[PDB]
């Protein structure tokens, strides 16, 4: 029931937001523009999982929304390619962080609280994004030091505030790890969805990736180390158990749907081999190799191509039988 | 050292304080240039703040301010994007300025909380105001006093309401308000006048609107005298701000002797 929790939030924030933008003179576009914002207008929902108290739950995580958007839109505003009114979203910008600063203000634990929150990092979050739109990335390395700025620090920010905001029990350095961790999961999917959607070419990682200057098993395993800190904040004392099945969904959604659109015939780049010894030798064999798999007991039998016409033959234990050739068992 | 002496270091104190920021952020030296290059936006902070008599919280106050001022000049500049600047490093500086200044001034404040009331408390009237400006443009001089009786008088009223909150000790805050508010639309009209020839502006332009009749001279100098008594009464208020006096006196009569005949 946690999902109809969530699509709550969703709603409530979209509310919130579209009357914000509609009640300060913005077009009805940009107030459409804003409730399209699907995914970050959820994410003030896992930001506030720790707070106990549903009505405080339900103010800060409104007001992140309130904040949230509104960079989205200063975003839009420095790209000019939205096609909205120029002078709209920069009104309907400040509007909106104005009304968060409030909001937020109301309910921290500290007078300062908000704005020291703002401060401690805005020069990283600045300098950085300027830098980010200025020097195009080119490998890995390079793609995942701009993602932490305009991705990771951005949304860990919310995280902080957030913790800030939202009364007693806040794990305030783990609600800020995760909003770190998830963000660049997110900034990942955002970036090999709009290779395509959008058309985004440069310093972009869907590009970087069908240039060859970017391996695919290494995408996946930042997106492990994504997970797993993801998951480890979230099991901080007292915890946010509740967070874990959208970690996991998040993290299976870019490993399973995305890249694939990206690497094509195989996402790792380990092609699987089997190991065996025929007529005394040695043989190792790509999955790629074999025809006909199939099952006697605990062994598992199998042919394959050895070059030709010429049909290999090979039994081993299942327990050396990799994953992908037992794949082949089921299917046949 | 006389009244002219602190206005000229309050300005080099803030403009300095404020190319630092722009710089030490990321911002361009075109950027650095057009930041420091805001003249009056720079100078106003220090009108704002003749009421604070303590000198260091007043410095503090008043760069803490032109921060903010130059941000959102900066978010003006980013709108009507015609200063070919990039557009990343204005909005990215914008952001950076105004989060500092909002740090500073609420560190400076009685109650930090009332540095968001303020800013809350008329943000949908001048936002929205902004927005219905360059929407609906003005043809005679009352629309057009109402505009700008948002982006200038509103805009530069809150700012009164900091200089207030964060100046401390015994401060009229609403003659500070009534002040800024009088006092910016007195500039806003000479921007206007200055603005018509320096940025080829036409439609909703009071200079535009008395080359074509639609506005006339005596109406405009009626408005000026009308401000500039408004300005008057503020500063006389208890306490009371005397310095602001010839201030007063010296952007309104410029109105009325260099750019007027400009136009009539």
């Amino acid at each position: 029931d946690d999902d109809d929790k969530m699509l709550a939030a969703e709603a409530a924030n979209r509310d919130h937001v579209t009357r914000c933008v509609a009640q300060t003179g913005g077009s009805p576009d940009l107030v459409a523009h804003t409730a399209a914002l699907r995914l970050y207008l959820r994410v003030p929902h896992f930001l506030t999982e720790w707070t106990t108290d549903p009505d405080r739950r339900a103010a800060v995580s409104r007001a992140l929304a309130l904040d949230i958007v509104s960079m989205k839109l200063l975003d839009d505003l420095m790209d000019d390619d939205t096609g909205l009114d120029r002078v709209e979203l920069a009104c309907v910008c400040l509007r909106l962080h104005l009304r968060a600063l409030h909001e937020l203000e109301s309910l921290a634990r500290d007078p300062k609280a908000v704005t020291d929150i703002l401060e401690q990092d805005a020069v990283h979050l600045c300098g950085g994004q300027i830098r980010t739109k200025r020097s195009r990335a080119t490998n890995l390395r390079e793609w995942r030091a701009h993602a932490s700025t305009y991705g990771s620090t951005f949304l860990g920010r919310y995280g902080a505030l957030a913790a800030a905001c939202g009364g007693e029990g806040q794990p305030a350095d783990s609600v800020r790890e995760f909003a770190e961790a998830f963000a660049m999961t997110i900034t990942m999917a955002d970036d090999l969805t709009d290779y395509d959607r959008n058309g985004e070419r440069d310093g972009n990682l869907a590009h970087l990736m069908r240039t060859g200057a970017v391996a695919g098993q290494d995408v996946v395993d930042l997106l492990e180390e994504l997970r797993g800190r993801a998951l480890a904040a979230v099991a901080a004392p007292p915890g946010a158990p509740g967070l874990v099945p959208v970690v996991h969904l998040y993290t299976d959604d870019v490993l399973v749907r995305l890249l694939p659109r990206h690497l094509g015939e195989a996402g790792a780049g380990a092609m699987a081999t089997v190991k065996f010894k025929y007529k005394g030798e040695e043989k190792e064999v790509d999955i790629s190799k074999i025809k006909k798999v199939w099952r006697v007991g605990k062994m598992i039998s199998f042919t394959y191509d050895e070059g030709g016409g010429k049909t290999g033959r090979g039994a081993v234990s299942e327990k050396d039988a990799p994953k992908e050739l037992l794949q082949m068992l089921e299917k046949q």
